[PDB]
DNA sequence: TACGCAAACGTTTGCGT
DNA sequence: TACGCAAACGTTTGCGT
């Protein structure tokens, strides 16, 4: 079809191309003629013809886990902004933590020759680490590890541990000593790492967490619902709960409410993520904020770099969580004794 | 690179191609040889070379509005599933209701030669209708109109009006006569249409909605927060509120709570959307359910059809909302008198 | 000066044999 | 029998003039 434009304007295709991309000087008249032809013919240059020739698609691949979840959804929306801004195209892919699904999306991606790869798989068993290596040739950044588990990718790190410790500390400082915890999947950074940060703050404080006070969640509201229940559904119960993700938290608030428990009056709750509408939880949620956008933009950035500046050496940038006081926590019995 | 495989296996490229796509019979040995070469060379066939030749990218474009919002997020996640299943690729694009952004994504898309287009723009001013027409050549379905506003696309319709009427009715039947409403943007189907369905149910019931009881929202929790406030922040106040979107609802619950109002005891609330975690609102939200996935799959389907079966004539499938009783509503003063 | 030539990018697929 | 030939898809870009 570029050929069709050329001839309407009676110039070579080279000419047409150049005008379209301002890639060399073209007489005004010539330039107009082309634009004109371009207009009538209603011409849309093919990006595929072009990618074929130039060797880059100017499109990037996001190999995610899931995309509905607030946490995720929030990141992803940031990532798209960045692509758009730098004229990249976003191919969103959810592998649902399924290897097969993951090998699949992976290959489609390479086939579609994405300039780079954004990775958000949540859990990294060896097999997955393995596959990934198989594509080291395609530049990519992992956005969800706590440390850098490989030398063949960039990593943006969140300090999940330090956020976890921040949480316990707060409780402690608010007069609390009988606490529970509903962590997310241990096979995840945001799961294992937050918990550990949190557990450290406890040991330092000589506070012990009775195993009946720790209940595993899966980051979904139902999981929070069940745990909260299980925790409060017991003889002796904590006065405060550390909940590993705001959504699970929302589920824990529901249950308390359902058992007719008062928050924070009867139980204090601290979440983690500071999702866009945690302030609208009832009550407004006190939580740990994760810099979602910085998280996004930052990764998009390392990628671009490796892409354009052809970096070769793995890099890794840290990001920092931070406390956000809202109204789900109340002073504990030991407040005054400090 | 296909050339490199050919020669390692000492067969023509045609051969290589055929084996790769099982497109004609190939001797076993030959077939193996190729696979072998394919393996060592670590070959990834280029989809772009292929798309160039075959004339279709096997990738689809979602021109959305925003993607964080629960409602949206939910749809989109469904759409991806479908693409994946039928081996399509999803290019997610958010135009944020901005024309420029929209003309932009639109063109990038055509350039990338997407097989079809999924449209979710929320608001359709003429200019936008205009642009869209300019691409009638690319098959597309609009997933967010109440009726079919053009003859050059497929439309999947939700019966937003009938859901709105369902809502009012319920209130009415629960003993309510003093009701308020926080609608979403009138420039939208889910805004205008829900409200109107709702207003019809009222007129039929000879219930009048004092303009001070109707407050515009924008589908965001803050908007619900403000409206609820404004409504209850008044001398005389309704006993029940119809809130146009679950998220805005969540914001309305917060405020009530903040003014120390009891739900549903002091005020009853009915939402709309039945978002994945409306059951975890506190209290569990009574709302109107929108068939999000059917919504997604269904559109993906008309698209595919038009794509493959080369349909040419516009089509339109309706979908149906439905009531979901949870615990945010309570009997009204007129219950017994019916 | 301001532009055109033709090879090249990586596959597919209608004829042949 | 089981496979190879060469044109074609739609751009880009190094030489020339
Ligand atoms: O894996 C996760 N899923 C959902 N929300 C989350 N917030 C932190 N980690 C996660
Ligand atoms: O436009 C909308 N935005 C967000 N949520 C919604 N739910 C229905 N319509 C909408």
């Amino acid at each position: 079809t570029i050929k069709d434009v050329a001839k309407r304007a009676n110039v070579s295709t080279t000419t047409v191309s150049h005008v379209i991309n301002k890639t060399r000087f073209v007489a005004e008249e010539t330039r107009n003629a082309v634009w004109a032809a371009i207009k009538e013919l209603h011409y849309s240059p093919s990006a595929v013809a072009r990618s074929l020739a130039v060797n880059h698609t100017k499109s990037i691949g996001l190999l995610a886990t899931s995309s509905e979840a607030a946490y995720f959804a929030e990141i992803i929306e940031a990532v798209e902004k960045n692509c758009f801004q730098k004229g990249y195209t976003l191919i969103l892919g959810n592998a649902w933590n399924n290897l097969e699904k993951q090998r699949a999306y992976l290959s489609m991606m390479a086939q579609k020759r994405v300039d780079g790869l954004l990775v958000m798989c949540s859990e990294y068993p060896e097999p997955l680490l393995a596959m990934l290596e198989e594509y080291r040739h395609i530049p990519m950044v992992v956005m969800d590890w706590g440390e850098a588990k490989a030398d063949f990718t960039d990593a943006v790190i969140d300090n999940a541990f330090e956020g976890g410790y921040m949480a316990g500390r707060y409780l402690i400082e608010r007069g609390h000593r009988e606490i529970g915890v509903i962590p997310g999947p241990l096979e995840r950074n945001t799961g294992a790492g937050r918990l550990a940060g949190f557990m450290k703050a406890m040991e330092e404080a000589m506070i012990k967490v009775p195993e009946s006070w720790i209940v595993q969640g899966d980051f979904e509201p139902e999981s929070g619902y069940r745990a909260m229940q299980q925790i409060l559904s017991q003889p002796h119960r904590p006065t405060a709960v550390f909940c590993g993700g705001d959504i699970m938290a929302m589920g824990a608030l529901c249950a308390a409410d359902e058992m007719g428990l008062r928050v924070p009056q009867d139980v204090s709750l601290i979440g983690y993520d500071n999702v866009r509408n945690a302030r609208y939880f009832t009550p407004a949620l006190t939580t740990i904020h994760q810099p979602k956008d910085s998280l996004g933009e930052t990764a998009f950035n390392m990628l671009l770099d490796r892409i354009v500046n052809k970096r070769e050496e793995p890099q890794s940038i840290e990001v920092h969580p931070r406390l956000i006081e809202r109204r789900s926590v109340a002073d504990g019995p030991f407040r005054d004794y400090r």
